[PDB]
């Protein structure tokens, strides 16, 4: 399958070089997998989700995404136009309020919820979780992300937008999950993107067009935008039977575009998420 005039991030995921405009992907498109988007919620009614999205848990007064961030990330995971895995099932877990902030105990609770809630969903190809959030280092937040990964969920987390080493940020610094940095359309590390040895992979994170609340769309930047690319890719690769949840992190790093990124500090991996599609 080929999506012409796709967002640059999708085209980047399916190409060894930057500057392309077509997203090439296998028609399976992550069908049979599921991705928990743990953020501000998902506007499941957005036509781009085609009814494949739904809220499963909120830790606030409404399950409604009043911010737009969670809808944007869910769109990059699996919306029709802006999604990596265009047939994956999206589950929204609203651990962040409509101002985009959420207490650590709430984020931990949402991760524990996903670890249990997946046991009553039909996700034969596997389960992914996209955590486009984070703050300062927390051993308990890291432990919660590790538990979610240990429970059999491919956990992708944002490295953070501090232009610092991700070692001081959670859940970015938890080793067992896949920590995602951000790159721009010219194969540079995004100016804001965190780095460090804890990073596993880079994804398109600068000027990412995706869904927004109110049935609209908008382009925003952040490692929070790179994370759903990697999670959508994991759901895409798991549906293809190429990897499992416990190994998708290394498989994606195994098959990434190597050395293509600039301004990667020494000690940070130079790997760009890549689906290695050929047809
Ligand atoms: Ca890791």
């Amino acid at each position: 399958a080929a999506q012409t005039n796709a967002p640059w991030g999708l085209a980047r995921i399916s190409s060894t070089s930057p500057g392309t405009s077509t997203y090439y992907y296998d028609e399976s498109a992550g069908q049979g997998s599921c991705v928990y988007v743990i953020d501000t919620g998902i506007e499941a009614s957005h036509p781009e989700f085609e009814g494949r999205a739904q809220m499963v848990k909120t830790y606030y007064y409404s399950s409604r995404d009043g911010n737009g961030h969670g809808t944007h990330c869910a769109g990059t995971v699996g919306s029709r136009t802006y999604g990596v895995a265009k047939k994956t099932q999206l589950f929204g877990v609203k651990v962040l309020d409509d101002n985009g902030s959420g207490q650590y105990s709430t984020i931990i609770a949402g991760m524990d919820f996903v670890a249990s809630d997946k046991n009553n969903r039909n996700c034969p190809k596997g389960v992914v979780a996209s955590l486009s959030l984070g703050g300062g280092y927390s051993s308990s937040v890291n432990s919660a992300a590790a538990r979610l990964q240990s429970s059999g969920v491919m956990v992708a987390v944002a490295a953070g937008n501090n232009n610092a080493d991700a070692r001081n940020y959670s859940p970015a610094s938890e080793p067992s999950v896949c920590t995602v940095g951000a790159s721009d359309r010219y194969d540079r590390r995004s100016s804001f993107s965190n780095y460090g040895s804890v990073l596993d992979i880079f994804g398109p994170g600068t000027d990412i067009l995706s869904t927004w609340i109110g049935g609209s769309t908008r382009s925003i930047s952040g490692t929070s935008m790179a994370t759903p690319h990697v999670a959508g890719l994991a759901a895409y690769l798991m549906t293809l039977g190429k990897t499992t949840a416990a190994s998708a992190c290394r498989y994606i790093a195994d098959t990434a575009n190597k050395g293509d990124l600039s301004n990667i500090p020494f000690g940070t991996v130079n790997l760009l998420a890549y689906n290695n599609y050929q047809a």
